[PDB]
């Protein structure tokens, strides 16, 4: 049971591959330590995740001050829990980012 040192760029292939859908209750150890970032329904997962992987500071900090990107505490915890709770989670190299599944406005 030797833990495979993940030196492969499978994370790149995952992040820029597609989004992932999971239950919120699986992400409990992630927001507990604070390794969980919340993204708004207006934005997308790939654009916030590439920013947090690529260290794109103007991209990240624009959404931090703009309120499109945040971190998941107790307020966001009970929010997502009582919202879906099934939501779109994409694991970036440092941390995971989540968007709500329930898009209340979908006009295309």
């Amino acid at each position: 049971g030797s833990h495979m040192t993940e030196q492969t760029s499978t994370l790149y292939a995952k992040l820029l591959g597609e989004t992932a859908v999971i239950s919120w209750a699986e992400l409990q150890p992630f927001f507990a330590r604070g390794a969980l970032l919340q993204v708004d329904a207006a934005l997308d997962l790939v654009e916030v995740a590439e920013a947090l992987a690529g260290d794109d500071r103007e991209k990240v900090a624009a959404w931090l001050s703009g309120g499109g990107l945040s971190k998941v505490g107790e307020d966001a915890a009970k929010d997502f829990l009582e919202r879906d709770p099934t939501l779109w989670a994409v694991v970036v190299a440092p941390w995971v980012v989540i968007q709500e599944r329930a898009e209340k406005a979908t006009l295309h």
